[PDB]
């Protein structure tokens, strides 16, 4: 059965044994599936359906460019769903249609460009949503983010997004509450229009290696909820009063902050600044 049986009738291993398709020659009680590294190219409508008992997909550079409607059609027991590295250049409005029960999607480095069209607006219970490392530019999360009531994570960091506005979160008001660890690091990110945190419960926030050098009075105001945030690697601008807020903020809540966010020039850490009044 060229793939390695890793846990009989359970879990194989069946990366790089240069695949066209999937393979037929499984049990159908497979839960655990590794393809990755397999020049599949294209996924097909039901291009799993002898696998109706997975629970975790590995596509991995796959090669795989596009994904018809219902390619994972049978799959109604799958959680976890990796295409990394898959340079997808199309992905039909249905194309993640009968995955009932995915709760773990990453699409790291998958020519996405706007969350816009990505197709995961039936995904009730996805946990968490990894889609680093792509082209996005605008943070402006799609109306159909107001579904995903279960996401917990999101991860956009190495994308190309320059700034949030306080439109992006719209949609995370008219649907219910729930702990967002919020992932928005190494990006080409300058701004952050004020208020754009107010009534948004964040567990985490990251917001390293961008390109920040101020932050509006009061951004993380009410946000009892949070407990990690991460600053450090910005050009912040120490000059006073306009790094008043950030200053005492960060000199406050130091246990929270991960790494520290410096002065550039000095280098010196920002929670240690004073601003006279
Ligand atoms: C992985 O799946 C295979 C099935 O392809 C398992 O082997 C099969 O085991 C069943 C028993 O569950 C055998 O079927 C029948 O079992 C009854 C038990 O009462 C017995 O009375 C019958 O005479 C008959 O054996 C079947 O023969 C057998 N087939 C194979 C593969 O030889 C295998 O055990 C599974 N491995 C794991 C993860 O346990
Ligand atoms: C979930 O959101 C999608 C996207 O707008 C919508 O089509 C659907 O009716 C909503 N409810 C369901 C059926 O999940
Ligand atoms: C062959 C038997 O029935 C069928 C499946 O449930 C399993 O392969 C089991 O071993």
């Amino acid at each position: 059965e060229p793939c390695v049986e890793v846990v009989p009738n359970i879990t194989y291993q069946c990366m790089e044994l240069n695949f066209y398709k999937i393979p037929d020659n499984l049990p159908f009680s497979t839960k655990n599936l590794d393809l990755s590294f397999n020049p599949l190219r294209h996924l097909g409508s039901y291009s799993f359906f002898s696998f109706p008992e997975l629970q975790v997909l590995d596509l991995s550079r796959c090669e795989i460019q596009t994904i018809e409607d219902g390619a994972y059609q049978s799959l109604s027991h799958l959680s976890t769903l990796i295409l990394t590295g898959n340079p997808i250049q199309s992905l039909a409005l249905g194309a993640f249609s009968g995955l009932s029960s995915l709760q773990k999607l990453v699409a790291l480095e998958t020519n996405l460009a706007s969350l816009e069209n990505f197709p995961i607006g039936h995904l009730k219970t996805l946990k968490e949503l990894n889609v680093a490392h792509n082209l996005i530019q605008s943070f402006k999360l799609p109306e159909y983010f107001s579904n995903l009531t279960n996401l917990e994570h999101l991860d956009l960091s190495s994308n190309k997004i320059q700034s949030i506005y306080c439109t992006d979160l719209r949609v995370l008001h008219q649907m219910p509450l729930l702990n967002l660890s919020l992932d928005l690091s190494l990006n080409p990110m300058n701004f952050i229009q004020p208020g754009a945190f107010k009534e948004i419960r964040l567990k985490e926030l990251a917001l390293d290696t961008n390109q920040l050098k101020s932050v509006p009075d009061g951004i993380f105001d009410r946000l009892t909820s949070l407990q990690k945030i991460w600053l450090h690697t910005n050009p912040w601008d120490c000059s006073c009063p306009r790094i008043d807020y950030l200053s005492r903020w960060l000199n406050k809540n130091s246990q929270k902050e991960q790494g520290s966010a410096k002065c550039s020039g000095s280098g010196k850490p920002v929670r240690s600044i004073i601003c006279p009044t």
